[PDB]
């Protein structure tokens, strides 16, 4: 079924960062974007079990204990992967995803998200509103909480970007 | 002309490396390699014009004062140019390279030569053989010099890997 072959990609996915990851976690959010010119963002971050805190693909490598070349061979690994989803997936549906994104558990449990827009955003700006949407996160340099008001300013006016966003009292 | 074509890659890819080098440099040495499954290995090492020493990209990021990110988007980039050259040069020329290998200078000098071989090692591999080719480094640590071995016992067998060896009658 075609559900069964985006459960695939998704295990392959989730493979792959689980092989990055360095310790035990509870859960893992993944984001990963492409564009019709080959234009590319992608990078996760994961709930630690141990410290209950969530932590950036990009600071293992501070306590990698494996050689860089082995994780960034998984890394390679994984850019493919995702721009082989996608050629096959548009194919497939008739158009590409300009992003996804795919969260899961220990459990076993996972969902994934398709969208359609672009993003007028760069690297560093995307996983800084990528995270205050996840976790409401600011950051705490003041060049970060500086960058982080461009997206600020952009939602005030009114504009959503829904690609980065999560799924009564007073 | 192809010529301006392809050449215009080689100055993309220099610059996208050049982008990443956190310092001034002399030299720089690229290796990119590319099957018909998608499997990737590149990297470059780069001079350093005081040291003068060489130094890994992998290390640069010990370095930077740039976010993290902004370095893995240059990562991102170079990794997007390898595969969208390998493609058209697929598509014009008929057949894909399987590695290639790029030295470049500050003067903006180049060399580049083309290969057709399988690479049987991996990532880590790679590189540890490469750097004993170029440079004729054997690593201290004792793992990364019995994972060498694995690479110097085909070499004991006759075994030559042109496609990492850098681009006569002395003593």
């Amino acid at each position: 079924s075609l559900e069964k072959q985006i459960e695939s990609y998704y295990q392959e996915i989730a493979q792959l960062i689980i092989d990055m990851i360095p310790e035990e976690w509870a859960e893992v959010r993944f984001y990963a974007q492409e564009d019709h010119d080959g234009w590319k963002i992608f990078f996760f971050h994961y709930l630690s079990a141990s410290s209950d805190e969530w932590t950036k693909d990009i600071d293992i490598r501070d306590v990698i204990k494996v050689p860089q070349d082995e994780f960034m061979e998984k890394y390679n690994e994984l850019s493919f992967c995702i721009s082989d989803f996608r050629k096959d997936y548009a194919e497939a549906f008739g158009e590409p995803w300009m992003s996804f994104q795919m969260t899961f558990y220990a459990s076993g449990k996972f969902n994934i998200d398709f969208y359609y827009d672009k993003n007028p955003f760069d690297t560093f700006l995307t996983r800084l509103a990528w995270q205050y949407e996840h976790f409401g996160t600011i950051p705490e340099d003041s060049f970060y909480k500086e960058t982080l008001n461009e997206y600020l300013e952009e939602k005030a006016q009114g504009k959503r970007y829904p690609f980065l966003e999560p799924l009564h009292h007073h």
